[PDB]
C-alpha cells in the first residue's frame, strides 16, 4: 500500500531513474494519430489524483485528449512497471490568470483511471508524495528537489529523452520582490527557489512538475513548476505555485464534490 513521500532506496545537472522520484507523472496528448506528445509534469497525490499545472491544458481543454504515466522515466519509449492511465476528470482553477511572463493560481487536478477502470497501485516506481498541511511550508534556505522531462539549455529545439532532477535553494518572497529579480510580478502565493550559484534550474517543459522538499521527516510536494524568466540566469530564479495556500481547493475538488 501507499506510503506517501517514501522512496524503495531542467539546466540542473543529473538525469535520473523513476524510483528516485517514484510520484513524478508524465502527462502527454494523444493526437492524429497517434502520436502521442508530451505536454507537461505531474505529481501523484491518492491513487485517484494526480497535481499539476492549469497553463498546461489551457489550449487542450479537452481530457479525452489525455495520457498519464506513471513509473516512466524515458521521454518516448516504455519503462519496465510503468503505468498507463486516462483522465476521466479534468479540473483547472477558476482563478487561473497570467500576463506575458507570471502565472497566477497556476494549478490543476486530474483524476487518473486506466483502460480497465482501475485506480493506481503501488510499486518500486510509483508513489504518492505528501501534500503540505494547512500553513506551514519549509523556510528558506531549505534545499528542494525539482524534477521533470524539460530543455537543457533554454535555446534547445530538443528535449532529453531521460528524466533530470535537481536541487534548488528556496528565495524569500521579499529577495524575490526585490527589483534586479521579480519585483511584484511574484506574489505570496509563489515561491522562488534558485541555485546560489545560478547553474542549475527548472525550464521549459519543467512546467506542472514536483518542487519536493523534506518537512518534518516526509517529502512533501512544496511547489508546482510554473514559471520564471530564461533559463538559469542570473537574479532570475524559478517559480512555482505554493501548494500549502491551495489545500482548502484542493480538498473542495478531490473527496467529493
Ligand atoms: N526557472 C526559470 N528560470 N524559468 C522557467 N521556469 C519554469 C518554466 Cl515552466 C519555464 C518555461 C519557459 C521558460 S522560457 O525561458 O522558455 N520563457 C518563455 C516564456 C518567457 C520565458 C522567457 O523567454 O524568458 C522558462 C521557464
Amino acid at each position: 500500500k501507499f506510503q506517501c513521500g517514501q522512496k524503495t532506496l531542467i539546466i540542473g545537472g543529473e538525469f535520473t531513474t523513476i524510483e528516485n522520484q517514484p510520484w513524478f507523472a508524465a502527462i502527454y496528448r494523444r493526437h492524429r494519430g497517434g502520436s502521442v506528445t508530451y505536454v507537461c509534469g505531474g505529481s501523484l497525490m491518492s491513487p485517484c489524483w494526480v497535481i499539476s499545472a492549469t497553463h498546461c491544458f489551457i489550449d487542450y481543454p479537452k481530457k479525452e485528449d489525455y495520457i498519464v504515466y506513471l513509473g516512466r522515466s524515458r521521454l518516448n519509449s516504455n519503462t519496465q512497471g510503468e503505468m498507463k492511465f486516462e483522465v476521466e476528470n479534468l479540473i483547472l482553477h477558476k482563478d487561473y490568470s497570467a500576463d506575458t511572463l507570471a502565472h497566477h493560481n497556476d494549478i490543476a487536478l486530474l483524476k487518473i483511471r486506466s483502460k480497465e477502470g482501475r485506480c493506481a497501485q503501488p510499486s518500486r516506481t510509483i508513489q504518492t508524495i505528501c501534500l503540505p498541511s494547512m500553513y506551514n511550508d519549509p523556510q528558506f534556505g531549505t534545499s528542494c528537489e525539482i524534477t521533470g522531462f524539460g530543455k537543457e539549455n533554454s535555446t534547445d529545439y530538443l528535449y532529453p529523452e531521460q528524466l533530470k532532477m535537481t536541487v534548488v535553494k528556496l528565495i524569500s518572497h521579499r529577495e524575490c520582490q526585490q527589483p534586479h529579480y521579480y519585483g511584484s510580478e511574484v506574489t505570496t502565493k509563489m515561491l522562488c527557489a534558485a541555485d546560489p550559484q545560478w547553474k542549475t534550474d527548472s525550464c521549459q517543459g519543467d512546467s506542472g512538475g514536483p518542487l519536493v522538499c523534506s518537512l518534518q521527516g516526509r517529502m512533501t510536494l512544496t511547489g508546482i513548476v510554473s514559471w520564471g524568466r530564461g533559463c538559469a540566469l542570473k537574479d532570475k530564479p524559478g517559480v512555482y505555485t505554493r501548494v500549502s495556500h491551495f489545500l482548502p481547493w484542493i480538498r473542495s475538488h478531490t473527496k467529493e464534490e
